[PDB]
């Protein structure tokens, strides 16, 4: 059961402690009483950041406290992002045994958070560590509106789904700052452009983007902020109102050939209760309204992050031969047997770079490694089904590769997750064709 406050027992070896979070001070103050009894006590400390974002706001409530920060992959308490950690966890140099690990915002549900949660609940149950998970939604929280510092005004109403041409007043009349929850990057940028029409100036993120554009935040006029779930991972606004879709896409394995998206469909209590979050926040600024459009249903047993977690960490050295557990309450979200993603040195190595230099799902990298194919051979992108046959405007994208011939994209195993907004689509059709952004 999840805590309150913290306190010094909760660091030694075989603790895991869930501590709540209620901002408006876990980054000021309750990290840095954290930090400062694990250096008195003289552990091996790591701090995870849900992002960058979040761990440079750490970076500052830190300063004067000896924390290093880690932006890429028992003096210095080390700093880095949830997917910094795990991507170092599959590197073949091993990582530190941290004695003492703090993970923020520790409901994240993508991949390499739930693999992190694994690892370290492991490690913590060998009686190697001890852990904090930070979070105000804990894997199977039911509650999708918690009470909150001040109270919120939460009223169910149609949300637009899509562009709307006339109606829905009470959107454009509000005079204050909104964030608005969208279940994709693709209807984001309709709602966003329907806003801007409306005369709204509009900031869209989304999970590629959030490095960079989340910083728009604080630096020029705004009035709603459109963005997908990533913005349920600590990200902190000046509004007073959420609107929220309830809807999210889930990408589904099917028969463990393809990944699909699908819906929308509903958000998990936990996630309602994050977006909620967003506002509530300052207990001497009441009035703020979480406006919703529909109910909350609990993750099925088919959402393909938790099966990605298990190809993740049966590639992740742990003790001689052991491999890792799911943290034990999301263990039940998969079927998968434990070991049964477990690659090759050469494959491994593959495995990892298709993820961290081609930037492709985790599903869809394991399955073009397990297949023996090497990182610089693209062949598989056009040598599909013409049922993976993908589409762009309407017409079959082409891609001129590196060895000189016009292609048109056919990926041996599709996930939609490569061309599901414009950006995903532009990124993988330069990964077809040999060629690679500067990033």
């Amino acid at each position: 059961t999840p805590v309150e406050c913290f306190e010094p027992s909760m660091l030694k070896k075989k603790q895991l402690t869930v501590l709540d979070l209620h901002p408006g001070g876990k980054t000021r103050r309750v990290l840095p009483e954290i930090v400062r009894e694990a250096i008195k006590t003289r552990l091996r400390t790591v701090i995870l950041a849900p992002t960058r974002v979040v761990a440079a706001e750490m970076e500052e409530a830190l300063r004067g406290l000896p924390v290093r920060y880690m932006t890429t992959a028992t003096e210095i308490v080390d700093l880095m992002c949830h997917a910094t950690f795990t991507s170092r966890l599959l590197q073949p140099i091993r990582v530190p045994n941290y004695n003492l690990y703090i993970m923020d915002e520790a409901h994240f549900t993508d991949p390499s958070s739930i693999a992190a949660r694994g690892y370290i609940s492991t490690r913590v149950e060998m009686g190697e560590a001890a852990a904090i998970f930070m979070t105000a939604t804990p894997p199977g929280t039911r509650d999708a509106f918690p009470d909150s510092n001040s109270p919120i005004m939460d009223t169910e109403v149609e949300v637009p789904e899509r562009a709307w041409s006339s109606g829905f007043d009470w959107v454009t009349d509000h005079s204050g700052k909104t964030v608005w929850f969208v279940p994709s990057v693709r209807n984001g940028n309709e709602i966003a452009a329907c806003l801007t029409k409306a005369g709204k100036r509009v900031i869209q993120l989304s999970r590629k983007t959030f490095e960079t554009e989340f910083q728009k935040t604080k630096h020029q006029e705004w009035d709603f902020v459109v963005t997908t779930d990533i913005s349920e991972m600590g990200a902190n606004f000046k509004a007073d109102r959420v609107i929220d879709s309830r809807r999210c896409l889930k990408p589904v394995i099917l028969d463990g050939e393809r990944v699909i998206l699908a819906g929308p469909m509903p958000v998990t209590h936990a996630s309602a209760a994050q977006r909620r979050g967003r506002i509530g926040r300052n207990p001497n600024k009441p009035g703020d309204e979480y406006l919703y459009g529909g109910g909350c249903a609990e993750t099925d047993e088919d959402h393909a992050h938790w099966l990605e977690a298990r190809m993740l960490l049966d590639n992740i050295y742990l003790q001689d031969g052991l491999i890792a557990s799911l943290y034990r309450p999301e263990a039940d979200k998969v079927a998968a047997i434990e070991g049964e993603f477990k690659l090759r040195t050469e494959q491994r190595k593959t495995f990892v770079e298709l993820m961290k230099r081609g930037d492709l799902p985790v599903w869809l990298a394991y399955q073009v490694a397990s297949a023996g194919i090497t990182y610089t051979d693209r062949r598989w992108c056009f040598d599909g089904t013409t049922n993976n046959t993908i589409m762009e405007d309407s017409v079959p994208a082409e891609v001129w590769t590196r060895h000189g011939e016009k292609r048109v994209l056919k990926p041996r195993w599709m996930d939609a997750r490569v061309c599901s907004d414009h950006a995903a689509l532009k990124s993988f059709k330069e990964f077809a064709a040999g060629k690679r952004a500067a990033a």
